[PDB]
């Protein structure tokens, strides 16, 4: 068929949009990727198929997509066209065509990792429809049709909200009208996990790198021991946590936590070089030495650990 | 087509529904998913396909898809729309459809890894029809269909049952009635496996550093490698075994034997490092610590053991 | 079309059926899957299409798939559908119809891992075909038609025999008949990689192992890192090993292998800190401890290397 | 249909491109590919489908691809044909035809690594039309019909430009012309990533290799430790380093400063081993050795990275 | 449609045929698979198709004219192939052309890896039909590559085609093969830079043990035990990137021979700690003697090794 004729001649055709989302997975942090699979509704008039209810002794009418016209809606931030399975579709007497379908898709949309782990985000999902040279059409939301099924889940997150910007983003591209949406799932992360994935390993290292300065100050190699595993362990996990992400440029607040141990953990291995340093002369130095790392780091290390976890939660 | 009209008028139209598991692979515990191959089989009532079996000179009749009009049956927790064929359609002389297809499909269904690796859980299949304009469709659950293939196996499962939940639940979903079923396959993990992957290695690591105590106390290096190799290897059996699940919130019993092994190997840093601090002066309490260590430690493991498992199996 | 009617009224239909391999590839230990490209060779008498050899001066005359009436035949342990090109089909003037497609498929057949990595196993490959409601539909195997090809190769393996069982399994599946044959590819695994990826890492270490004993009583450190590091070693040999394999419940003949070597350092361990808790006191008992592993333990692990590689080759 | 015949009898027929990149995804350093979701855009003349605009009431008129003759363009360096969805086609009075479609792709194409991670990369995307026996067909290039959505991300680089070679390459492929167009998608890495995580690493482990030379000359097994610890830990990061990249047979800017990091590591072993070696006798020349090598060591180190740094930023 | 009959009633139909590599790309070791994007191109002669130039090039459809089924042996699934041209000459000679991607299946022969060259074949069969018997043959003009085509860690040495195809019977049938063949050769210095420098700083530092002081054992026990355990490691490592063949590489033996040496070094820092009491002059000697064999052997091994294998 062709697109719907404007009864005023120059009025915009708009598209009422919604989506209902029925299942939500594989959200993929290093792919920055994730998979809905949802309701699309859309509803328009076109009187070209308006008919006398009375006259017609049908209440509704329903058309196979092929049989009458229906409008290109795209998906933007999407890796290939979706997967579609027309549902139903239902003419009204004066014309209004009601379509449904349910699609697949794996959408892609940036993650903000700053505040990670302990970040939320908005995913966002773009409609969008060009314009034909008969009509303009527009993108509009029925906020009636949009929602999520209760039993979505993404495992490792709190689902907060799903909800639509209602006013679309109307533009020129290559000399046509597009009209977009903005569905937006509003999510926020768990960080228990990483707290028994990470933290505590850290925070363990660094209280194992402080049982240093309460060995005998002769008995250098244990303390060397000590001092080297728990380097390397800190680097160690320092790695294993970044390669959790994808190659961003800034420092998630994770990063700042294990760089702020690997701080501690070297300062610690300073401290040791310099204690035996001074060892042979100066003990009484030396003893000084110990007695303060040894009041001094567990505190500040208290005390980081309390405006951080303070901080981030 | 169109959906068979009512005699009644106002009667609900029942498609009655069998499951019939073929093949079942890849169950994905970081993903949640699995992949299953089945039979599914629809049968209804369309008064309009009823023929006479003596003027027909069949006594059956068989259509082919696009030649009579057959409900829309979704999966809901399904990642893409499952891949059928279509096996055999047959027509009773008064007019009833016996659908049969067979089917591939990834299910999605969570886990409940609390008590894991000793877990049972209940995979979930829900099916589901949407109502057309013209008539409601409810859907019912035929025992004599459901059923499972012997040789359906789950490599790292024993599969208990396969039934389905008889009364389903209808729901208004954007202004059309739907009705879903509930098909659940129980299934229960063997931990044996993982016996030999993780418990084996804390517990000989927690032996490994309890065999510190009967080092000399004058032979420091010695002890401290022992000391901080054990706590190193508990701590990347920990990270290690972590890996294999998804980011869960909650803890499993894996979690809490790791847990408990790190805190054996963790106090024997603690034992070791205050004998040492005690070595020199008041070599009577240190020797009494290792003496009563060497009791105390291999005992409380043993009963930490024993309530362990006699609680998980 | 139709299936073809009955002479008998009473008889069942067979079809002569054939697989010849074409390409094997992809043997997956831990999926248990492996992939398949062959052909399927089917034969079968439809006297709908016969025709008299004089008056029509062709031989055989061949039909598309969709001219003629081909029976459904499935796989049942496979995971999609299998992907066909029909290669050819020809009808003889008595209405013996032979069509030959190629096929590729993904098949999955579980593996007997007990004896692993000296383990042979059965590859299975279940055809079956459902009967319809006009006649009984039956499998049989010409041997004609089953075979591989010369240049068919599973790395890491060798491939003993492809052959058919003869006689099908029939049976009541949903009330209809259903007709299966069991194709077998025996297969047996080539140990000699394992062999130098696991077996010398193993040997090697637990004669690492052995050398503390040689080492000076006096110099705890020294052994300390020996007896450790070996210990290690050992777990993460383990870990690795089993990491190649299905969660299976049972043991494999590496998995024991492993767990005697393990068995032999962790002695090893017991050895040297009885020894060193006997040196200052009692040197004689120390000594002959040392004196006497150093013969017995190269001995008993000679003789379990005896008996373990005479009984697995 | 067939190509549209040359007015001039001998005048090739241009085909006027144009790519606008709306997603950019899934950039694999190791495979050498990305993946792209863009609009394409051809305009051509067809004389056939000139029309009078007054007589027929329309301005434009549109067609389906299977009405009209269109181009058969391919793109060379593609893993799979693209999968492209017909958006629109617009014909003009004169005969324009104005085709245009939104395509996925998996682009195949090489990067240089050797000032990786400091490198900028042209990946190309190449057109590709072949003449059929009516008319040769030539390929150009529709500025207005080139550029990129600003959303459009790889997260990991800076976006520079998308631009097209204006003439096109024409060449004879097995005996017949073919067109191809070169689209150039420049982009520049952000290291900053690998900073923290190699190059830091890196540094700390040499600095901890240096740390040796303030110990005691007389703890040997310590600065044992640091040397050997140090070394292995340098060679383990060049390997995990060196596994993120293809095996490109150049060595990258990363490489010669991690090989540089394993010189200064290994002289410190060196020096270790010569000090060890003149402990006994001449201490005043291991003494001297330490002396220099105190100063020395982190004196070319810093200027050592003074001109890698200075170079490569 | 149906095949050409043959004109002597008893000829076999020719498909003289041509590949032209456009793309090549992910050849797994592991896998021995890589993938190949070209150019197929074939030509017989059909007279049904043959016409009067003056009367009336001409161009069908595939599904307008009978098309010989010509199948790819060792891949794995069938290709995935666009029909680019169809052009039949006055006397019915058609030259088809389409353009294919496809996974090809080949084995690899490591026992030089990685100093390995390899022959990856593409073998093209056809089935004879109950018409007429097929044979296939090689347009020569047919065959090449791209310039730009690359396998980004190998030397592409030549693809050629052995022209003389082999015929055979298959299930009661004519079946023809052509053998396409693309010479490799493999770049092996990233695996130099990988594993083979590693090894060998690993006996160096294995040997650095010779010369501290005998009695400072734990430091020369901690360079024995964890150049031992490097070693092992390594040698893992390496083997990891491979499928699991029998036989042994050339990478296995030098990382067996490095292992030999290490392990050697510790059995000399047994023996001399040993002897270091009882008989110090002996340990002595052997430190000595050491300190100029083992760097000796393994310069005279590396240099025999390297002769060899370039
Ligand atoms: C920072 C630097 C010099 C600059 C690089 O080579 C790195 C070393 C690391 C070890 C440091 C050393 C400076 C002197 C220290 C602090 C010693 C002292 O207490 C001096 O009395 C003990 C450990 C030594
Ligand atoms: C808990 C803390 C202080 C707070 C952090 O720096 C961590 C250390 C870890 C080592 C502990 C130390 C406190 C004093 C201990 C218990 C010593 C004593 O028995 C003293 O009698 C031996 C080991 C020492
Ligand atoms: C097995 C056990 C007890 C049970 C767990 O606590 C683990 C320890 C590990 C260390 C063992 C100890 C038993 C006594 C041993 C064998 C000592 C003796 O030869 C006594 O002469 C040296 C090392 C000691
Ligand atoms: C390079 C080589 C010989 C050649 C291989 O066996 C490797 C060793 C490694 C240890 C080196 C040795 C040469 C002599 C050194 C440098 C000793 C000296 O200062 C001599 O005064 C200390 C460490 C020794
Ligand atoms: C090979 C064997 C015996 C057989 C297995 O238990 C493995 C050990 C490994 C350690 C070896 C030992 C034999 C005796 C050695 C060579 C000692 C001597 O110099 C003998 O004087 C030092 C290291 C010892
Ligand atoms: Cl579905
Ligand atoms: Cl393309």
């Amino acid at each position: 068929m062709v697109s719907p004729p404007p009864p005023i001649a120059d009025e915009p055709l708009t598209v009422n949009t919604g989506i209902y989302l029925i299942e939500c997975y594989s959200l993929d942090d290093k792919a920055e990727t994730f998979k809905v699979n949802a309701f699309l509704s859309l509803s328009w008039k076109d009187r070209r198929l308006a008919f006398d209810p009375v006259r017609s002794g049908v209440r509704v009418k329903t058309y196979e997509p092929e049989a009458i016209w229906i409008p290109e809606i795209r998906f933007v931030n999407v890796e290939n066209a979706r997967d579609a399975d027309v549902v139903d579709i239902s003419v009204s007497p004066d014309g209004t065509v009601q379509y449904l379908e349910r699609f697949s898709a794996r959408v892609l949309s940036p993650l903000d990792f700053r505040r990670y782990p302990f970040d939320s985000q908005t995913l966002h999902i773009y409609l969008i429809v060009r314009s034909v040279d008969t009509r303009n059409i527009v993108l509009a939301v029925d906020l009636e049709k949009v929602g999520k099924n209760d039993d979505v889940f993404l495992t490792g997150w709190d689902i907060e909200s799903f909800t639509a910007v209602v006013k679309p983003a109307n533009f020129a591209l290559e000399d046509r009208l597009e009209s977009k949406l903005d569905y937006q799932l509003r999510i926020s992360r768990q960080y228990g996990y990483f707290v028994i994935q990470t933290y505590l390993p850290c925070i363990m290292t660094v209280i194992l790198s402080q049982v240093s300065f309460w060995l005998n100050r002769e008995s250098v190699p244990a303390r060397t021991v000590f001092v080297v595993t728990t380097v390397l362990t800190m680097t160690t996990l320092s790695i294993s946590a970044r390669n959790s992400l994808p190659k961003v440029a800034y420092a998630t607040a994770m990063d700042w936590f294990i760089a702020v141990c690997y701080a501690f953990v070297f300062s610690a291995l300073i401290e040791f070089a310099t204690v035996n340093y001074f060892t042979k002369s100066q003990p009484a130095r030396a003893a000084k030495i110990d007695r303060l790392s040894r009041i001094a780091f567990p505190l500040l290390f208290g005390i980081f650990n309390l405006v951080y976890w303070a901080t981030y939660l």
